[PDB]
């Protein structure tokens, strides 16, 4: 299985994943490719924001699906 991760500015990151992969797991994959800490990560699927505990299948995310990556900072 393979999904796409969308970056703010632009570019198409492609992630190789499993359907039962947890959202924490995807974030760990992104960290390898984008050196971005999972704490500063926010994944969006079809407008919705995903949560660490649920897996790709819980959100009914199949292959060739795009998740929008959005850094999360504050102060």
């Amino acid at each position: 299985m393979q999904i796409f991760v969308k970056t703010l500015t632009g570019k198409t990151i492609t992630l190789e994943v499993e359907p039962s992969d947890t959202i924490e797991n995807v974030k760990a994959k992104i960290q390898d490719k984008e050196g971005i800490p999972p704490d500063q990560q926010r994944l969006i699927f079809a407008g919705k924001q995903l949560e660490d505990g649920r897996t790709l299948s819980d959100y009914n995310i199949q292959k060739e699906s795009t998740l929008h990556l959005v850094l999360r900072l504050r102060g």
